[PDB]
């Protein structure tokens, strides 16, 4: 699995994680420091931009995704929930959204409460910020896992590393500007 050596590999497979490719785009990126969205818990997170050409990476997520919650059945039992009833984590950019960046691709939310390691092309770590944008294509390595909380349930994306690819042209972020400023009295 993963990047092992094909004699040496794990018996079984990590049906849960699927890293991205080449081709993924990033969008709100929040690797190097955590913010808060929408007042949530502070955490590290990146909108993942997956081309719909990029047919490998989006059935290794379908896969992902079902088996996340098969391991959700295996953990507490119960049946099986029908798919429309939970929040499913792989989103549609043509018709979900109105932005130009989204057209054509799926998107994850992805996020985590620890910092991902960002690294290039070597796998060796950035040591420039400047690097990492919104708007560079990276691999980012994903994990799905079964949820419960904050009014929704079903299938949530775990963001874990980053491995820079290529440069592209930087997007804009979300209106936070109330999170430096106050009002000038």
């Amino acid at each position: 699995k993963g990047t092992e050596n094909l004699y040496f590999q794990s018996n079984a497979q990590n049906r849960t994680k699927v890293v991205t490719s080449v081709n993924t785009r990033l969008s709100y990126f929040h690797g190097w420091e955590p913010v808060s969205i929408n007042g949530g818990a502070e955490k590290y997170s990146v909108s993942v931009l997956i081309p719909k050409t990029d047919k490998e990476t989006i059935n290794a997520i379908n896969a992902a995704v079902d088996a996340a919650i098969e391991e959700g059945i295996a953990k507490f039992g119960g049946k099986k929930p029908n798919k429309a009833a939970i929040k499913l984590p792989l989103r549609d950019g043509d018709v979900e959204r109105d932005d130009e960046a989204y057209k054509g691709h799926y998107f994850v939310n992805a996020n985590s409460k620890t910092p991902p390691q960002i690294v290039d092309k070597a796998v060796r770590p950035i040591l420039d910020r400047n690097e990492v944008y919104s708007g560079c294509y990276a691999r980012v390595s994903l994990n799905f896992y079964a949820f419960n909380s904050n009014g929704n349930k079903g299938v949530a994306c775990g963001l874990g590393n980053i491995q820079k690819i290529r440069d592209g042209e930087p997007l804009g972020g979300r209106t936070n500007a109330a999170d430096d400023f106050t009002t000038i009295e």
